[PDB]
């Protein structure tokens, strides 16, 4: 499978709100079965996408589950780490909230690097995420270096944080569970 370049980690999954990136969001992806609370995990299922050409890349995700050839009489579990929450102005929370209505097979997991709330209704996405039944938290420093591991061509180089990391997280979190509260 398909590697990402240090840099473009590093530049889009940092969640320092001084740095720039509004342009572009990535999102690493994984999906395991769920039996009977056992979990297979799936590796040849695995990837990250970006936004291409107008999509944004939570739609082109939506757009690959066909070719996962998932078993509609079992359950799944996708596991999103993704550079900014999804919006709602654009159309990313709506189809996700329809995708997942229409398949329920499927269960989302979604841990966003940063709140796009450069979308004016952001919250409303984030609450239609939840109220889909997706379950939407912060990337922590765990799911940071996780992704380094798993998702960049990282060499055997270990993941290096970005100072106030953990600051960051912390207040994106308590922001994000304000939002969700209930
Ligand atoms: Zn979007």
């Amino acid at each position: 499978r398909y590697l990402m370049d240090p840099d473009t980690f590093t530049s889009n999954f940092n969640n320092d709100p001084l740095v720039l990136r509004r342009r572009q969001t990535y999102l690493c992806y994984e999906v395991e079965r769920l039996d009977n609370g056992t979990s297979v995990k799936m590796d040849q299922h695995m990837g990250f996408l970006c936004n291409e050409s107008g999509r944004h890349a939570e739609l082109r995700f939506l757009d690959l589950v066909p070719s996962l050839q998932l078993d509609p009489a079992q359950i799944y579990r996708v596991t999103w780490f993704i550079s900014w929450s999804p919006c709602f102005s654009w159309g990313c929370a709506g189809e996700v909230r329809a995708f997942l209505q229409e398949n329920t097979h499927v269960r989302l997991r979604i841990k966003a690097a940063r709140i796009y709330d450069y979308d004016p209704l952001y919250k409303e996405a984030l609450q239609m995420l939840r109220d889909a039944g997706a379950q939407v938290s912060i990337m922590t420093y765990d799911e940071f270096e996780y992704c380094w591991d798993t998702f960049v061509y990282r060499q055997g180089c270990p993941f290096q944080p970005w100072d106030g990391l953990e600051e960051h997280s912390q207040a994106l979190s308590g922001r994000l569970r304000a939002i969700l509260q209930l």
